[PDB]
């Protein structure tokens, strides 16, 4: 499987979306599993889950790596509401235009916020819920905020540069040796590729700061089976939020990887894949 | 042969520091890599009672499974210990391995058994494979839970004043869903208490000689190089959830899994999930 | 100062209150400080703050030890709403009939929930906010619930007895030697004195379980200077809620006493008094 | 005499384990019970710089205040240490007390100074009065914060590549309200770095000989009998808030106070509150 071989597009229509073009990568048959990427500059479906797409399709699943509105190859956009909620509406739209009643969700950071919102708004359209360091869960009980990674994230959005990108990555990953010239230059080009997304993201932040993302109060509503994962060494989202989800979502479980940053499905792809696939198959 | 408590029941004499021709009872089945499961420290605890929902699946997965009765518990010989139990128990595990010609073994440890497993990993690093901890005890104070915790108070109350009712109360506190307690579970455990009364008295004499605080091996966790899998019940009223974090941060290569709607016994209350997760860990980690 | 010498009554009129008689103990002149008791059987204004009333009045404060509706000498009542909110309405009523525009609040357990609700509903009628192991803050991130103390609390309400009372007290206090025959028999008589309160409390619990008490979502609204105290060894309310309040209430501080149960103002009266009086005078 | 940095500036030669006629600089004023305040470990740290917002109020409250410059910092003599700094610094505090005929002293310690105070309480229990800890360092891993923390990364970066800009960045990370940084605070600290460059190099050589991990005295906290007051900034990006809990649970008689909207320096960013709380503790605890 490759980026282009799975590259596809589709227009959607929802509350705040009218003939909006959404990009994504598809492969495999069976139950549908929609993986949602984070909110960092240059983020995208394939770039974030290219190490999970293969194993999951083999496991007999229909994998869809979706590009959220205002990211990668999906159309640009400015949001007046918390991205979590808006992103979820975009998800429903993609499954409607594509005719998909049920879908398993896998979401990291912004993707996790999106997944949480989707489960709250459309509980009848979601299968199992998988969260990897989801964002927008309010204050941490131990970590000063904004967290290290968040400060670098906004810094990168407001003042894009190779240097700042690297600094963000060094804080993004636990094992510094994983930061290669290929990875650096790779995402570097992605950011410069579509600057409009960077500015639009910042404008949206103005309209809806992270505080409008906190859906903690509605966690008791989610009834979908949930699997929470966290990198023990995540400098972007607080580890204690993993406990928050574990205690407030009726049926959930928590798995924490050691020597792991904010990119668990990538830094510990093998264990992540085995765990989630096992979770989807037997849970 | 059918796999039952009786069909798997065996005994072996061990020799090690503090042990001379000491009889250890255990339940064994299967062939392949060795997995020794170590039980908790409550009155009436034993290998079979702790792990009867796990032995079958592990054997079927291709492992040689040994459910060991630690010294001073169930069918193993009686003893009054003057040293911390985790260390003494660890010496017993080595003694059993030596006696059965087992070079290396994966360890699964619950509570006292978890402390035992940690001591084993520290004292005999070349004799252990992977390390599985299920709510290990003796790791010192909690950063959030007042101590002694509910489960510990009932454990000591049962040791001093054994009764069927107090046993039921302790089991209830150790669970998330108290309705899961069966008449058969209670009866089996009550019989273990009634039929080996000396173990309760000896445990208390031992506890006075070596308080639970002497079980704390936190300071040496950084020495453990065995790949470790830590499991905890989100609703454990016996040992503190934050100790799972303590282990996750201090042991070099570990991962932590917390089960929701689960009391202290993750291996029992969430047996299927526990079995799948641990077997996957042993096979692919 | 004594119980009777400060014993007083007063009728109030609020949303769910019409000519409702509220009891309390008063002494001293100056700024008004209203202390609210916990929700355990036999609880009451004087019985819970008799070690703090003296020092505070001397500090130049007008101290009012209020009996919440359905407790001690105040009229009986059955609530259909979370007690925190109802209790706050009773507080406003007491200050209205008594003509008190501003008041400093000191609340333990149920009293803390009451204080939080009052600050949220009537922010223009509160001075400084002092919380001591306040209840109704949702799930704990570490403590299994119901907590040890809560189980004994309900056990005592449903099946009143000398034995259960003692067991509750042993879990209520850190230092077991403080449990004397005088204290035991003392509160024992108080409980049996008015059984109607016990049954009414249980009925109210049916109408509004602890889940309707969680006002966490509105903590960001409180602007009153807040002082949070917690017993390190509290087996009734989770220590991590102290951090919850510290992070969500704009201007707060946290003090944790070691070797201390769920009755901080009593178990560590001297330090508690110095700290809070200093807080009221200089904060 | 007016109380200024210069008017309080003094020097004393000390003799102790590892010290022979070693010159220690300190700032002193007041009379009464002795309170020795120990500074943090960042480049340019010193007694006056750490505590100039506290010395006046403490002296006015009736205490003899000594703001000590630890070995290898500010105006005290240079040194390359091969043992953990907290212990070596503690020996220096005793040396200073012996040289000045001070029998017992209350200690206030920030960061490295907090580690120093803990070591002092452990090694010389009969020479300490009350113990005040303000964000003490070297207490091992955090149960929640990834390490090294932001403040630690900047501290080591400044030690290796000193610059005014990196100094400002470090100070910003150590505060909650970054706008509180003044030109005078930065200039004073920058001068301490520029005028004693050897301290930065010696600190790094010392750190290689005795990593921060050797500073961890967690295992002995139960030995401390001094009444202890632990203070922490809720927004400390240098040392973890949960270590405040660690101290609260392991030290026999302690209390914990956490300031909101406060970075690492509770004594500086919330000076008035800190002064009132600590003075009340020394007087009535």
């Amino acid at each position: 499987l490759t980026e282009s071989s799975t590259s596809k597009f589709v227009k959607i229509n929802e509350k705040g979306f009218s003939d909006f073009n959404i990009h994504y990568n598809e492969a495999g048959n069976g139950e549908t599993v929609i993986m949602l990427h984070g909110g960092g500059p240059g983020a995208g479906g394939w770039s974030n889950y290219y190490r999970n797409v293969g194993p999951f399709v083999d496991a007999g699943y229909r994998v869809i790596l979706k590009d959220s509105p205002g990211f990668n190859k999906s159309d640009a956009v400015v949001m007046d509401e918390q991205r979590g909620l808006v992103n979820a509406r975009a998800v429903k739209g993609l499954m409607d235009a594509l005719d998909i009643d049920r879908a398993h969700l896998v979401g990291n950071s912004m993707g996790g916020a999106t997944a949480l919102n989707f489960a709250l708004e459309y509980p009848d359209r979601i299968g199992k819920l998988i969260l990897m360091g989801p964002g927008g869960l309010g204050p941490s009980m131990f970590a000063p905020m904004p967290m290290e990674g968040i400060k670098l994230l906004f810094k990168l959005y407001a003042e894009p540069s190779y240097e700042t990108l690297k600094q963000m990555l060094q804080v993004f990953l636990y094992d510094q040796s994983l930061i290669t010239e290929e990875l650096l230059q790779g995402r570097w080009e992605a950011i410069q590729r579509q600057p409009e997304h960077l500015k639009n993201f910042l404008i949206s932040a103005q309209k809806a700061p992270l505080s409008t993302w906190d859906v903690t109060a509605r966690l008791g509503e989610i009834k979908a089976k949930t699997f929470i994962t966290w990198g023990r060494d995540d400098r972007f989202v607080p580890l204690d939020h993993g406990l928050k989800l574990l205690w407030n979502i009726d049926d959930a479980r928590l798995h924490v990887f050691s020597k792991c940053g904010h990119w668990a499905q990538w830094e510990h792809a093998d264990e992540f894949n085995r765990l989630v696939i096992d979770f989807l198959r037997h849970a």
